[PDB]
RNA sequence: GGUUCUCCCCGAAAGCUAUUUAGGUAGCGCCUCGUGAACUCAUCUCCGGGGGUAGAGCACUGUUUCGGCAAGGGGGUCA
């Protein structure tokens, strides 16, 4: 009867909402520590960056060639 | 610098490694949630082990104080 309809158990998961008091658990720093590049807005680092060490996908040598006949 | 409602469960780290790196970041180490298997792990008993630290010692590496024998050396004496 329209108002009687409810979803399955565990279907909806609420979702994390950050910065909303202490009781919320997460709140004041939205689960992202104190300071550093990761805490800052637009933070983090690009994909495959090991902090100036030459990343795995450059220290290893490239190999082979893509065949046109294989496609 | 600041990041706003509430209860319940578990709960770190400030280490290694690398870095124009050192107040940053990454992988591992430590937290957590989830998913499966073996007596898997922990505590203590009685066995098997390797070590070369504490201590001790002076054959060796050097160092060191005495006493006994003593080549070899330092002072003297000749035609
Ligand atoms: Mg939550
Ligand atoms: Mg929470
Ligand atoms: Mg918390
Ligand atoms: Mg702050
Ligand atoms: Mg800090
Ligand atoms: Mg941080
Ligand atoms: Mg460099
Ligand atoms: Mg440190
Ligand atoms: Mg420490
Ligand atoms: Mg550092
Ligand atoms: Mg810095
Ligand atoms: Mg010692
Ligand atoms: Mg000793
Ligand atoms: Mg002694």
């Amino acid at each position: 009867r329209l108002n009687t309809l409810s979803p399955a158990e565990g279907s909806k998961k609420a979702g994390k909402r950050l910065g909303r008091g202490i009781g919320s658990g997460l709140g004041k720093t939205g689960g992202r520590g104190h300071k550093g590049q990761k805490s800052r807005s637009g933070g983090g680092v690009r994909r495959g960056f090991e902090g100036g060490q030459m990343p795995l996908y450059r220290r290893l040598p490239k190999f082979g060639f893509t065949s046109r006949k294989a496609a």
